[PDB]
């Protein structure tokens, strides 16, 4: 196998199409995968299985060499000597040939992972349209994301289900004194102790399901909430937002405070194990006979031996090993799932033809286009329009071969180049956007580029041509993306060009000479089909179609139209002056014209007060756990003072299993805590402060660090007290039976911390790399998704297939060091112990063991110390991660005449002044208004009076000085509707009145004094209708519309409009302000407004540049002035 994505992908293509392609009715994934899986992972399988055996036989050689020490025979010195060499070299042999072995089965995880996703990748790029809008888009995140960090590691385990039954064949065949049945007892509990821990890891299971889908929902309020803190602060919403946290996260609570118990007890019933394995082991030698030193302590160390490989090794690989398969069942039915079928070229023609094509997108399906007929010659123009649904763009796709004909022909002639009705933003080099896939050359880019007229925007870009368009599309307005659209779809050069919605949302001066520039003279004698709604373009157009209701209402020449469809032709010029309609306008006048012209819980509350029916539910597990191992017991099928001692031990660990219960409590209690107060501590947060993350981190923390406490620490400190007890008696034991092991291990420990330290400063560094790399594929691909039309349109599936790989090597190459830097560091670790090892297993023997039991106790107690050694390494590392992030949390918690006299203002105390010493009045009741440049910190005016920002100066309003009032009811006086407005989702009735104070008749009363009646009537629900996605459904007019709702309820005085202009058209921009100067009659309007036109309705302006302003009377004085000072 391959180190890289290329080949690594084309072994995994050879097999699965091979198999594919020999159609056997289902051809199937995993055996492609076993093929190219099987012959590297069965090395690694067997040098795993040498390694563990060792295990099986290291109790053997310390019966021997105790025996040796016995007054039987012989004091052969020299054995003793000799074996105890050869024991402190199985230590040292395993060590080096398991660790290899996991690291390869890491890497084979590795690579069948990213061979995996390119087969994906590859596939989703050929779908067919028809099962496209079928596939949930969450499913495909999914489908990469579930096991993203799970199938890499689940193979480190899959040979276990094969090595277990060897092992445990092979430790009961061993059982010395094997008649006597003590085999049945210790089987039987460890059986059932693992059936028991199935089924409780069964629970736990559904559990994370469901919080999961409860997690989801709390993050998206959380980042709602986050990005807009501005608005809260300003409605002084505030504490009902905290409220809306806190139903969220008693949900989640709920259901992990369950999950909490079912991981306590899982722990504790890992520790009850272990006493009774060792328990069960002792009682044959009570019983009857007595002791032998020397078969007592090589029984021991067998024992526990198969706990472990019975009750962790064995089902941590059936657990895997059985959901790697169902991932890889998912993977199969998403590859077999209808095909893009690929266009055949040809030179049959040079114009486009249909001939009588019915079509439609599925079946049960009504939609059919029917008798649809073309006959295009080379070089001419098409023109269609048509009602909004009926195959307006449907059309294009049967043009271009992605939806098929189920009657008919289509012909055309060569290649398409085809620009869609939403932009592909394409993150990149704008420049390489444009001529995307092709190769540059000045002459057509420059002619391209400014006919297109894109010059006017991209020559104000900072790095001009190489100006990276970056996620969100944060440089280029909506218009502009669909310019560069149309710039990348005229330079590649086509036979047949197809344009989408091409008005582009323009402004009507740029539309006019962007058809001129383009359709008429860049594109002259191209053949060409646009979408429009200008009856001029129809009159230009050699070709006239007009689509109602999935058929033809018209086709053929503009004269043919007005002559067999005149009441259609005279309906629509009677809007004669289309040119003065917006799309929105002029597609809602051919809709109409064209559909006129048809043609358990009371003991749960018991459990809780009493503690001794706790007690009593804890002994009664204990009591069936022992019962159902009897019934195993009775497979030999095919005593009353054991019974005693057994009663014995039970109910002592149901004791110490009930002492630990309130720490479950006291975790879940704890971590809902903390994630209380950090939310409140943002809500009432100093400005400027929270600029330190600007939103980043403290999404990521904010997430990310409530997370990690709820999983780990309920989960890490119970097994720190675990493993603390354990070294605790280990090392007292050791410490008096010989003083010397102590002598000799404190510099062992010396050594690990030093090592510890360093590695974790590093490793902790690369860690960030895995986020890193791991954003962008992500990215990619939802890119990739969203131009899937163009990336076939315009051949461009290898470009994008050599990006895709170009992520994935970065990624894995971060992730590989990672895995290395850690896998080096385990190494050594075990190295040192196997040192320190050796060296106690010799003090023991060169000593005087005269007493011999004392030489036996400190060989076994050394020879099985490693496993709970393995895990303090673990916790330690995840201890480490915890404080880190304890940390990062605590960083965080530990006057009708507005007067404002010098006021100054900044971003921080450092930084800079966005203003200082401004001055203004503004008489009661006035209308006033703002102008200046965009960015001239406007926004910094309406933030210093809503106190957002580091200020001095004096602000009287409502009769005092912002000095002296606190912030809630400074800014209660502020109604302020900014550009960017906020929208709370869920029901209406809260996005308008988060505190429940206004009647459902009053809330009425508004909506239809503010114009919102008739769009509230129109959601199904009305006050009930649940509001999604920032109000995907709502115009921006409307938006504003609930904004002043929120205004006129909450009897704001100052009303702050922030340029409503700037993003809403005049035909809605008037009925607001009709609407709210009736609203606001007996209030103050304040505007700030981008032009003159807007500005002209009130009666005293403000006008400010840097950081000083000019105050006037009269918008003539404003003129007068402006125009000296336009610059
Ligand atoms: N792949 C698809 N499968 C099924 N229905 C589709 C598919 N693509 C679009 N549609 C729907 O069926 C019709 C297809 O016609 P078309 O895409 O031409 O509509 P349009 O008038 O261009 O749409 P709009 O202007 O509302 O975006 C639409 O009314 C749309 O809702
Ligand atoms: N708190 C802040 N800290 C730092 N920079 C800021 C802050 N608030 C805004 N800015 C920036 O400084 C300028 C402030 O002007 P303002 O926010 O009034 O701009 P605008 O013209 O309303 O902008 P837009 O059209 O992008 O909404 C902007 O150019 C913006 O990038």
């Amino acid at each position: 196998s391959a180190d890289s994505a290329d080949n690594l992908s084309e072994k995994l293509e050879r097999e699965w199409d091979r198999e594919l392609a020999t159609s056997k009715k289902k051809p199937k994934l995993i055996n492609a995968l076993r093929r190219c899986f099987f012959w590297k992972f069965m090395f690694y399988g067997i040098l795993l299985y040498l390694g563990e055996v060792t295990k099986s036989v290291q109790p053997l050689l310390l019966g021997r060499i105790i025996a040796s020490y016995d007054p039987d025979n012989s004091s052969e010195r020299s054995i003793a000597y000799y074996l105890g060499i050869g024991l402190c070299l199985l230590f040292l042999v395993r060590t080096l040939l398991i660790h290899p072995s996991i690291f390869g089965l890491h890497h084979i995880g590795m690579q069948i992972r990213i061979a995996l996703f390119s087969l994906i990748y590859k596939k989703t790029l050929k779908l067919s349209s028809k099962v496209l809008d079928k596939i949930s888009t969450g499913q495909l995140v999914s489908l990469l994301s579930n096991n993203l960090n799970k199938f890499d590691e689940g193979l480190a385990l899959a040979h276990f289900v094969w090595i277990a039954p060897l092992q445990v064949a092979l430790l009961m065949g061993l059982l010395w004194d094997m008649l006597q049945a003590s085999a049945f007892a210790g089987l039987a509990f460890l059986i059932v102790m693992a059936f028991f821990q199935a089924w409780l890891g069964q629970m736990m299971m559904k559990y994370r399901d469901k919080r999961a889908g409860k997690i989801n929902e709390r993050l998206v309020i959380t980042s709602e909430i986050i990005e807009n803190i501005q608005s809260v602060k300003a409605y002084c919403w505030e504490d009902a937002m905290e409220k809306m946290i806190e139903s969220l996260r008693e949900t989640e609570l709920k259901l992990t405070r369950k999950a909490a118990y079912v991981r306590y007890f899982n722990s504790s019933a890992f520790f009850f194990s272990g006493f009774f394995v060792v328990f069960l082991a002792v009682v044959p030698y009570a019983v009857t006979k007595g002791i032998i030193l020397r078969k007592i302590f090589t029984t021991i160390s067998f024992c526990i031996v198969l706990r472990m490989t019975v009750t962790r090794q064995f089902p941590g690989s059936v657990q895997t090993w059985y959901d790697s398969i169902g991932a890889i069942n998912k993977i199969q039915d998403f590859l077999l799932k209808e095909e893009y079928k690929a266009l055949e070229y040809n030179l049959t023609t040079t114009g486009v033809e249909v001939d009588k094509v019915t079509a439609f997108w599925d079946e049960h399906a009504s939609p059919v286009l029917q008798d649809i007929n073309f006959k295009i010659e080379k070089g001419e123009l098409l023109a269609v329009s048509g009602s909004t649904g009926s195959g307006k763009t449907s059309l294009l796709m049967l043009i271009m071969g992605e939806l098929e004909p189920s009657e008919g022909k289509i012909k055309h002639s060569g290649r398409i180049s085809f620009s869609p009705q939403v932009s592909w933003i394409m993150p990149g080099t704008i420049k390489e956007n444009i001529i995307f896939g092709v190769s540059y050359d000045e002459y057509r880019y420059k002619s391209v580029i400014q006919a297109c007229q894109l010059e006017e925007d991209i020559l104000k870009f900072p790095d001009k041509d190489y100006t990276v368009l970056g996620e969100g599309g944060i440089i280029l307005s909506g218009g502009q993306r669909a310019r560069i659209s149309l710039a990348r779809a005229v330079y590649k050069d086509a036979d047949l060009y197809l344009m989408d919605s091409p008005f582009g949302y323009l402004d009507i001066f740029t539309e006019k000479e962007i058809f001129e520039s383009c359709v008429c003279k860049l594109m002259a004698n191209k053949t060409r089909i646009l979408v429009t709604s200008k009856l001029e373009h129809l009159k230009i157009a050699d070709k006239i179609l007009i689509l109602h209701e999935g058929s033809c209402y018209f086709y053929g020449t503009f004269s043919e139209l007005q002559g067999q469809r005149p009441d259609f032709s005279s309906e629509l010029m009677g809007f004669d002056s289309f040119d003065q309609f917006s799309a929105e306008r002029r597609n809602s006048i051919i809709t109409e014209t064209l559909r006129r012209f048809s043609f358990w819980n009371t003991y749960f509350r018991y459990i809780t007060i009493h503690k001794s029916l706790i007690f009593v539910l804890i002994l009664c597990v204990t009591i069936f756990l022992l019962e159902v191992a009897a019934s195993l017991v009775l497979l030999l099928f095919l005593y009353y003072m054991i019974y005693i001692y057994v009663g014995i031990a039970d109910t002592l660990l149901a004791m110490g299993i009930f002492r630990g219960l309130p720490l479950v409590h006291t975790l879940i209690t704890v971590s809902k805590t903390l994630h209380q107060k950090m939310v409140h501590a943002v809500l009432y947060a100093p400005m400027s402060t929270f600029n330190s993350l600007k939103a980043g981190g403290i999404l990521n923390r904010f997430s990310k660090d409530t997370a990690i406490l709820d999983d780990l620490l309920p989960l890490t400190v119970f097994d720190l007290i675990q493993l603390i007890l354990i070294v605790i008696g280990a090392i007292t034991v050791v410490s008096i039976l010989q003083p010397y092991i102590f002598l000799a291990s404190v510099p062992v420990i010396a050594a690990f911390i030093v090592l510890r330290a360093y590695f974790l400063h590093t490793s902790q560094q690369l860690k960030q790399l895995e986020s890193e790399a791991r954003s962008p594929i992500f990215t990619h691909l939802v890119t990739s998704l969203k131009g899937l039309w163009t990336l076939r349109a315009f051949g461009r599936q290898p470009y994008f297939e050599t990006l895709f790989h170009k992520a994935l090597n970065l990624h894995t190459a971060n992730w590989f060091l990672y895995l290395s830097t850690l896998r080096w560091f385990q190494m050594r670790i075990e190295m040192i112990f196997v040192v320190f090892f050796s060296a106690v297993a010799f003090i023991s023997i060169i000593t005087t063991g005269d007493g011999p039991g004392r030489v036996g106790i400190i060989l076994t107690l050394a020879m099985n110390i490693m496993g709970t050694l393995q895990w303090a390494v673990n916790s330690s590392i995840d201890v480490d991660s915890l404080m880190r992030s304890v940390s990062r949390i605590f960083k965080f918690i530990d006057g009708g005449q507005m007067t404002v006299t010098d006021l100054t203002a900044r971003y921080t105390e450092g930084g800079t002044a966005v203003l200082e010493n401004i001055s203004f009045s503004i008489s009661s009741g006035q209308t006033v208004g703002l102008l200046g440049r965009t960015g001239s910190g406007k926004s910094t005016l309406l933030f210093a009076f809503l106190r957002l920002l580091n200020t001095e100066g004096d602000i009287q309003i409502d009769g005092v000085s912002w000095n002296t009032v606190s912030l809630q009811q400074w800014r209660k006086a502020f109604g302020v509707i900014p550009q960017k407005v906020f929208i709370f989702s869920g029901t209406f009735r809260k996005n308008l009145d988060p505190y429940g104070q206004w009647n459902d008749e009053e809330i009425w009363k508004v909506a239809e004094e503010v114009g919102l009646k008739s769009v509230i009537e129109q959601f199904p629900g009305q006050l009930d209708f649940v509001l999604v996605d920032g109000g995907c459904v709502l115009s921006h007019g409307h938006k504003q519309l609930m904004c002043l709702a929120r205004s006129v309820l909450s009897k704001a005085k100052i009303l702050l409009l922030d340029e409503p202009s700037a993003h809403l058209d005049p035909i809605t921009s008037q009925v607001i302000r009709k609407t709210l100067k009736h609203a606001f009659a007996d209030c103050t309007v304040v505007l700030s407004e981008s032009r003159l036109e807007a500005i002209l309705e009130c009666q005293r302006f403000l006008v400010i540049e840097d950081n000083k302003m000019r105050q006037y009377e009269s918008i003539q004085k404003l003129l007068s002035e402006k125009s000296s000072l336009r610059q």
